[PDB]
């Protein structure tokens, strides 16, 4: 699903503990179609046209490394204020690498946060795992979430979320090769339905 032959996302979650998951991707399924495709041009405007913009990134390639994730987030938690707010990601590969993971939080197409982490490979069960667990969510997101959950209707959450996107670029720190680039877009789910996602391939 979300992965190349060089690097596969295994698990992704954003969550709060006093554990509630806002979003969750866990990664095998028989019959399962290939991923649908979205024209990358439809979303150039969700991220900045600057350097590290989607167009420029996609221009360098390779194109099979580019995915769109639509999240229907679950923002229904509490009996709250405080809590630990975290993001956990797990990647895996057959090759030994060091990773640079850049996340760019974007509001109306403008970058308001860039977070850069590094993770070195760890051998486990005959492959390399890259575990970036319990990374503290930046304060911008935490405040944003705190406000977003006060909104009295889900349609109003959706209207606010239509201007909020995240771009993640994962590169091979040594060679500077793009390994994975994921654009994320957001709506809200009900707590009854729970969080969901749909992964697409970006093409051009
Ligand atoms: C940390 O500060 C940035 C890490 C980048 C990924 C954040 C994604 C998680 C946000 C969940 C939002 C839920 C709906 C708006």
């Amino acid at each position: 699903g979300l992965g190349t032959a060089r690097l596969q996302l295994v698990e992704f979650s954003a969550f709060v503990e006093p554990r509630h998951l806002f979003v969750h991707i866990s990664q095998p399924s028989p019959g399962a179609p290939p991923l649908e495709s979205v024209d990358v041009r439809q979303i150039y405007d969700k991220f900045p046209e600057k350097k590290g913009g989607l167009r420029e990134l996609y221009d360098r390639g390779p194109p099979h490394a580019f995915f769109l994730v639509k999240f229907w987030a679950d923002l229904n938690w509490g009996p709250s204020s405080g809590g630990f707010y975290g993001v956990s990601s797990q990647y895996e590969s057959l090759e030994h690498m060091t990773l640079t993971c850049s996340s760019k939080v974007c509001s109306f197409g403008k970058q308001v946060v860039e977070k850069v982490e590094t993770e070195r490979a760890q051998l486990e069960d005959g492959r390399f795992v890259y575990r970036l667990l319990r990374s503290p969510m930046c304060e911008y997101l935490v405040n944003f979430l705190h406000k977003l959950r006060q909104l009295p209707e889900r349609y109003m959450m959706n209207s606010v979320l239509e201007n909020f996107t995240i771009l993640q670029v994962v590169t091979n720190r040594d060679t500077q090769e793009l390994l994975l680039c994921t654009a994320y877009v957001f709506e809200v789910s009900t707590s009854e339905r729970g969080a969901q996602h749909h992964i697409y391939r970006l093409v051009r």
